[PDB]
């Protein structure tokens, strides 16, 4: 698998800053925005 960032209304990715997949939590991916998604 899951991803916490799924689905959510909140500002939940902007905790979760990435560079690359692998700076991401559970299976979420790094997004466009240097985010986690």
């Amino acid at each position: 698998x899951g991803c916490i960032l799924n689905g959510r209304t909140d500002l939940g990715t902007l905790l979760f800053r990435c560079r690359r997949d692998s700076d991401c939590p559970g299976a979420c991916i790094c997004r466009g925005n240097g985010y986690c998604g």
